[PDB]
Formats: structure tokens, C-alpha cells, sequence
């Protein structure tokens, strides 16, 4: 009584929330960015993904998509110096909060995370070199 | 080895959450209007709001801004739901839990449902 408000805050949904979001992501649904990841010519490497949702993960894609002005449709983004098997892994992490590595990417991802300002990807590649 | 950051889609949350309260990046403006209320415009995230619901979800899946119109909902309920898509946190209160229960039912947001039912049990 008194209109007194009462918070709740439900402990499993930001997890299933973050599934839905990577399921849409996988089945290209809502996406309205497209990277382009061009590498030391290789092909150019496509990964399609939401900006809220990248930018949620990374300063650097935060301001990225903040800054300037587009068409607000799907934009196409050039994005070089980065592998695009560690521009995969950065994209996975921010839709499931799990990053993998080994011996021979730790390095690699690190360096990427850095770029991106992911500091709990840094903090996770430091954890995994030292042991 | 796999690594899970026990924290990030909490702090993930929190920053989607500011971009909508500063509308950045958002695609969806709800105009909401309800019975002789005043209209009530939110704009947001239509992957977040799915994310939240199978109802937005379904609704969502257009390019660029798309305004969307809802009828027979209160303003109020629906700025609860949206700022529970973005937080994972409800409130509510005595004299509003049914409107936020009628809310959470229409948008099959069962966890919330949940929530108000546990709430009105409890008084
Ligand atoms: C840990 C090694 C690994 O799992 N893989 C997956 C299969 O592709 C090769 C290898 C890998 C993974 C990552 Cl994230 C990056 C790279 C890489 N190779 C060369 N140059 C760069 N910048 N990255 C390989
Ligand atoms: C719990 C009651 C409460 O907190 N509030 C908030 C401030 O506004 C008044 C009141 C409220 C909250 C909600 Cl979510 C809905 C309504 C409401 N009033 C009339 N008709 C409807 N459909 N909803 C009031």
C-alpha cells in the first residue's frame, strides 16, 4: 500500500534474451549492418550483425555507428586490419558473452580485442596465455 | 579453451539501454494510444524488443525507421515492458500489477507474468 513500486529483476533473461538476439543474427533476420572484413587480400569476409548489439560489446563499434550519418538501411562496412576468423569470434562473443581460442589464436584474438576495446576478451586472452 | 564472461550481457544491457534513452541506433517508434490518454511515442531497438518477446518478435519478422501503431494498451505498461526488454527488471505496484500482468500476457513475456503473479499471491 501507499503506491509504494517494487523492482523485480529476473536473473535468467538477459541470457535467453542474448540467445534470441545470435538466433536472429544467425538466420540474417533485423541485421542492419554488414561487415566486410578485407585482410592482407584475402577474400572479403561477410558477417552481418546489429549495430546495438556490436556496439553493446565494443567502444569502438559504439562510436562507429553513433558518430557520423548513412541511409539507415543495411550499411555496408569496410573494415581492414583485422582477421576475419578474429572478427568472428569478437562478433560471436558479443551475442553469447563465450569467446574460444588456442594456443596458436590467443594472440591473435587478443590483438583483435584490443583494436575493439573488448576489455573482457583482453582479459580473458591474459588469462589464458599465462597458464 | 571456452571462456564465458559471467557479467557481460549485464553491462551489455546497460549500454543498449542508454542508446535507447538517448535514441541512437533505434529502427521501431511505437505510437502507442490507449482510451483518451494522450499518445505516447517510444522508439527502440527491434532486435531488443524481440529479444524480450516472441510477440515483438513475431511483429518484427522493412528497412530503415518503421513507425508502428498499438491500440488498447496504456502508455505506462507499455514504457514497463520496453524498460524491462532493456533491463531485465519489472516494477510495479498495488494498483498497477493487473495492468502490467494484462501487459505481459499480450506480449507472452511469461517470466514477467510470472513475476505479477507472485506478486498479487503475495498481498
Ligand atoms: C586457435 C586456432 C584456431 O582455432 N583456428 C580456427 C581455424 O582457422 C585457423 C585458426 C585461427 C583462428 C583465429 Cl581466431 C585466427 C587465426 C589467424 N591466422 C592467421 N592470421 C591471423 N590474423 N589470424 C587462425
Ligand atoms: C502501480 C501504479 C503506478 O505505479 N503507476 C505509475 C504512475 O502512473 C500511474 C500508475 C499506473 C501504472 C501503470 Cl503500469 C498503468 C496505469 C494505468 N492506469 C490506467 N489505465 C491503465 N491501463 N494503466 C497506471
Amino acid at each position: 500500500m501507499g503506491n509504494r513500486t517494487f523492482s523485480y529483476t529476473l536473473e535468467d533473461h538477459t541470457k535467453q534474451a542474448f540467445g534470441i538476439m545470435n538466433e536472429l543474427r544467425l538466420s540474417q533476420q533485423l541485421c542492419d549492418v554488414t561487415l566486410q572484413v578485407k585482410y592482407q587480400d584475402a577474400p572479403a569476409a561477410q558477417f552481418m550483425a546489429h549495430k546495438v548489439v556490436l556496439a553493446s560489446s565494443s567502444p569502438v563499434f559504439k562510436a562507429m555507428f553513433t558518430n557520423g550519418l548513412r541511409e539507415q538501411g543495411m550499411e555496408v562496412v569496410s573494415i581492414e586490419g583485422i582477421h576475419p576468423k578474429v572478427m568472428e569470434r569478437l562478433i560471436e562473443f558479443a551475442y553469447t558473452a563465450s569467446i574460444s581460442m588456442g594456443e596458436k589464436c590467443v594472440l591473435h584474438v587478443m590483438n583483435g580485442a584490443v583494436m575493439y576495446q573488448i576489455d573482457s576478451v583482453v582479459r580473458a586472452c591474459a588469462d589464458f596465455l599465462v597458464q
